[PDB]
């Protein structure tokens, strides 16, 4: 749509637009400046171990690893937007890189008696974003700077994957989530386009295996988790367990995610406001909305982008944004009510993202 | 059945649910508190992270009670649905894994007690590891933790067989029926997985705590037994009672079917006209759940053990209401839990088959 | 007694009637169940070096040692009233010696700089409690688990007293108090009594002693303390030092006592309400109750109980009891008002108090 | 002339201290709260106790500023009164000293940059430190720091000569126009002081920050410069471009003249029928005083270095009175502080002679 | 003589403790509050504990000061009361004990100035435990701490008679005069117990500090001296004044009685019709009690010393009604103390004999 809704900072047609201008909107240049102004306490101020950002917007130690993974896929569309801030992107990406290796965003691991090693085995969830963040900088820089270390971590995901009974890498021992592992996937094919390697043969095998008892294939939608050692699947369903992981395969294999999309709808979004709004349910026989972590409506807003469904994000924006209360004060953009953990982070993800499959073909700097 | 005001389920969904082959909508939204979001739920890991105790404010020395309840609830519901028992083996896997973690035992070392909390005493502790190492093996037919379940039973059979009284102290000289009854339907558990035979230490048990640790007219036992000095405490006990009456209930029926009646008339307050009940903690009180506050709630799983669906059908009026359910996203919450142990207790109370059938779980399907 | 005065739990007669009955009163009987009855909260719940009673009651880190010992004293005297409850006053006895060794009990001595081993010299105030404590243990129960440590003990009082040029043992270094010595006087009594040794004999000494600078023979009264490398004597006399140094003399010196006590009353006993209360002034020079340490009145009540002074008893209990607010919830007492330091110690204490001159004869088990 | 509303004395009074040869008693007032009470004073001892800053609250990260900024007036106020020449040798002691403390430094450890604050990078520090050095030494003409001096210039020269940029990084891969204006500036200090010729760096300095750095036609400098990526940040910065003018027109005049009525264009936002002004931080916003909030107060600074009294009258009206002064017992205290460093940068402000008449102190 | 409102005793009955050979029943109320309560008592144990200043919120630099005021009283009221002398010797000796603690000394470790109080500098700390070694001496006739006075008395000559200028620093380069006439005062003590001649430095600090250290006009010492520089802070202190005159009175009477009409012309305000008095803390200032806020309690201790009893009079009215003494148990408690050091500077006005006196004070 072309007119602006309430409580709206710029318009869907807008958001889609970007690309086709090469400009990025006057609230997601405030997004940057938030994330790269003020002295010290901006979150892409420093390579260093200092998480002053992340204390001042509470948010909790086993969440920052993804704050800056949704940070850094951001970024990446943002140096397909706006050739002018391809330098700038790198430079935060960089900075991603850096601060993902500091032991604050991976201290739970050991903190939990797993291991003291966080990328030795298992614990996708924190090294599946690591790899692919580390070849998102050098699609959008051309650096080699990371290249020893995302050749390493490559090759242990590949070999893990290769060793493993079930198609894919366990988070915790014993704990095998769907969406951890489409990032670790997605990873392979972006060091195969920079390496003209085949690291993404092994993505047919874990389509397979996912389809089997870990997706509900009439409802569209993904079980909790599958856990090996008893072969136990959660028996619930999950709505941003399945935007997020059809959001990524769309990136691979785009008609898997095409098949299931209009079913993940049917089952979870909810259309209110006299068609004007949208928000998800987390799970099955339940009427509320934004359950669990409360990710659902969020994770739909990157699927709906993803998915080129403009509808759906206007509804879903509507519902999400007015409430947080934006403000931009000195062109900087802050929310005084932030709905949920990682809400400026998905927020500006969705409003800048051009696609995992064309981040994937980004042509070089 | 009528639903009674503030009640999630009537008495007779929650009896029906094993001949159903279905748990209540209410007990499968405890399950998806207990599984169900990312890092804070109790059995998300394996890990020694505690989040979902630090929300609950559990006192560090409850922990292990109530990872053990939570084992004997999941080791019913594997019972009842067997749609739902890997997920019931899975989060006995994780339910063994955290009770083994130093945050749950610390206190053994703190108090000043000893290094190791399996060595020798502290029943408390290794009484529930067993009974959940067995539980784990019936459910799962997994043999993960056999090498430590074979370890424990022997370290628990070698220490009643050099002890003068029938039994295990928990702290130093600190001897409790309800913390034994655990141990001795640890030896049970092992006995039907491995053909042995370290229940018959049992007889000479229930010989012992019938002499000076039970008022038999009353059916009541008293706080505890010191063996240094011989001493028993002089008050008697109705959460202490409860929980032994329950558990024995599955070792020798007769015991337990003896003692309930008179157990009821020395502690249940039956009121608001028939519908609701609540348990006075000791003798020459009017009040009730004083001391530890678990009287009810201990007496809700001796109902539910028992078959006694009318004192199950006034506990849980008396306990459920006042704590507010809800169900949010299909997931189960209380607004004002009014004990220690309370979802734990609740969800136990709702789903047990029975100590006794427990034992006698047939295996898994392949 | 007869009658129940307003507020009061149960009769002076009734207190006082306790031995002969062979009973404790319901609420002597309450007080036992707070003792005992909670897992791992109640103070004699076990014997390791756990403190949470007290942290609970917020018992000051210098003030534990006399809880447990004036709650040791209450029980001595259960063991006289009810047979019935002997092996269960023995088993707190137990509890009571084993908490009392604890650091958290004597470790004041080594923060403030004075040694790390608390029973080698000086420091009566900690060593005399424990010593009169390993005495009524064995007393009660007959045991001889502590009778090495109590033998080892004694003799270190005794020496120590033997190479002193003033009769008795410091506290702190240079500091020298009636009451603490009193203690270690009576543990010698104790000790000899199981024995038949005569360490005791060094109490003549210690009474000729303290008739000279340290009372004034006028006011039947204590000074507050002595400090021999001065030769100082404080100047100003002490009810609660007196209260408890005349009781704990009249089970060694009943004559003695006797002698000082109605010049003591005159001196410190403010009686109020038409004779139905009574309480007790700190020092000369003031109308004021219960000033300084705050536990005159308190220590007056076992005094009165010591002398048999039913009249005296009733009008302290009524002063001290009433508005400290008494319930017993699930048969164990709880003050919503405790008064002072000590408090449910002291009640309980004085409330049973055989008389330490009987519990000196405690017939054997 | 006339004292305006909430002001303590007039702009002709602080413009005029010099000529006169003495401070203005707030001024006076100011060097009281600084040096009076025992233990809490901010110059009461050499040792590493920073009880005035906890008692004002200053982050970690701000103390090092906050030191030099006290210390760039106390060179001023050593110019203004020969009387006070003594105390603000004195003062500028304790200073260095102060600011050698791990209190004021550990920032650099802490964030996992390296064990020694002043080996590598890290110039928003040791800048500061080696204009302190200098300034010490021209007020007092004690050599008590001159070995460290000798060594801290060299390791910045050697530092700038070897960077393929002109001049040093803070953070690794964090350039900053205004933290290399101080190093540059502790040049021009060594210079005078031993006849070196360290300052000669300055000119490619000058034409590599005029290149990407600056939008010439709004005279304003970029946040910061990346050199990995070569990346600049794309806003504007007023308080980075009021503090580089500031001290870069003590070593090139003509540099910052040309771009401050520019400055002024862009940021500066009269207001009250001419009597206030305050700074908008950055472009496209009406806001002022945005990101670190010192736009304002550093532009004060600009506005005396420059000899504006028009402006400095109007962002002092803006900044003072609102921020509540009082002086009890002779010694200045502001109840309503609008910014961190607010009663150092008033204070360098009030007093400052301008950074080319630093260079040029004659000795005692 | 007449009672004023919320006094406890009259100025008369103050003064006439020592020929009535007896302590006000206020100031026994004091010395039960010292003595009295187990374990929380200020003097109650030799032990390092410190709860007594605990509870008064007495911060960790302050709590030296407070036990030598504390035994400065203690030494007065040994020559008031032959009766309470073996109290008093009591009391100093756990003075001396206390003041060893590491808890009252730590803050020189911690600012980083050393490991051992009392080797070199720190005469702030080592003065006053240098008097407290003699006063206990004099009070006791024990030599339960002569070894340790011997070595300190040396110590405190030594570094005297190696300083270019009259006297010893507190922290390194901070020179104050009230911190020296203890270290001074603690000189003629040890020669009044032992024949020596370590008091013949006086004369020369006595010089010393009546060139830049005074404003010979107004009766008032400059705050503080900083060798290194040579600076002396411009603004004159009455609470330095008012110490420093009422020791130096012991010494040289003349020295006192010369400046102390300029000094109350310079800092003392009269008010309420001449019944009270206020003591302004610096000049050009109508403000009393700024700074340490101590300026009216030690100008009560200057006024005793100088038998001043109309000022004496007019100081306590101003300073111990608003405080709201009250005696519980026959124990002195203030609801409102004015000022840090309260109870101690009062305690000491009420009993203080003249440091003449005490210097003279006969053996037991």
């Amino acid at each position: 749509m072309a007119e602006l809704p309430p409580g709206r900072l710029a318009t869907t047609e807008d958001y889609f637009a970007q690309q086709a201008k090469q400009a990025v909107t006057p609230d997601v240049m405030a997004q940057l400046a938030y994330m790269n102004y003020i002295d010290f306490i901006s979150p892409f101020y420093s390579r260093g171990c200092s998480f002053e950002a992340w204390e001042l917007k509470h948010t909790p130690q086993r969440v920052i690893k993804y704050s800056i993974a949704f940070y850094a896929y951001g970024l990446a569309s943002v140096a397909l937007i706006d050739p002018k801030l391809r330098a700038l992107a790198g430079h935060d990406l960089d900075i991603a890189v850096s601060k993902m290796k500091c032991k604050r965003v991976w201290t739970d691991w050991e903190e939990d008696g797993f291991g003291t090693d966080p990328i030795e085995k298992e614990n996708i969830m924190y090294k599946g974003h690591l790899n692919l963040m580390y070849g998102l900088y050098q699609l959008v820089t051309g650096s080699r700077r990371y290249e020893a270390e995302h050749a390493h971590l490559t090759r242990i995901i590949h070999d893990e994957i290769a060793a493993n009974p079930f198609a894919g890498i366990v988070c915790e021992p014993d704990n095998y989530f769907v969406q951890c592992n489409s990032v670790a996937y997605l990873s392979l094919w972006v060091y195969d386009r920079l390496h003209g390697t085949d690291y993404r043969a092994a993505t047919r095998a874990w389509l397979d295996f996912i389809q089997k008892d870990l997706i509900d294939p009439e409802r569209g939608a993904f079980y909790l988790s599958y856990h090996p050692e008893s072969g136990a699947v959660k028996p619930w369903i999950s709505a941003y367990t399945t935007a997020w992981t059809l959001a990524m395969v769309h990136g691979m294999d785009p008609a898997f995610s095409e098949r299931y999309y209009p079913r993940f709808k049917q089952t979870f979004v909810e259309v209110y406001d006299e068609g004007r709004k949208a928000r998800v349910r987390e799970t099955a026989g339940t009427d509320d909305a934004d359950g669990g972590v409360g990710l659902a409506s969020a994770f739909t807003l990157l699927l709906a982008r993803e998915m080129g469904d403009q509808q759906l994000f206007d509804q879903l924006l509507n519902h999400l944004e007015p409430p947080a209360k934006p403000s931009i004060v000195s062109a900087s953009l802050r929310y005084e009510h932030p709905g949920s953990l990682l809400f400026d982070e998905l927020l500006f993800l969705a409003k800048v993202h051009a696609g995992f499959g064309a981040l994937l073909r980004m042509p070089p700097p």
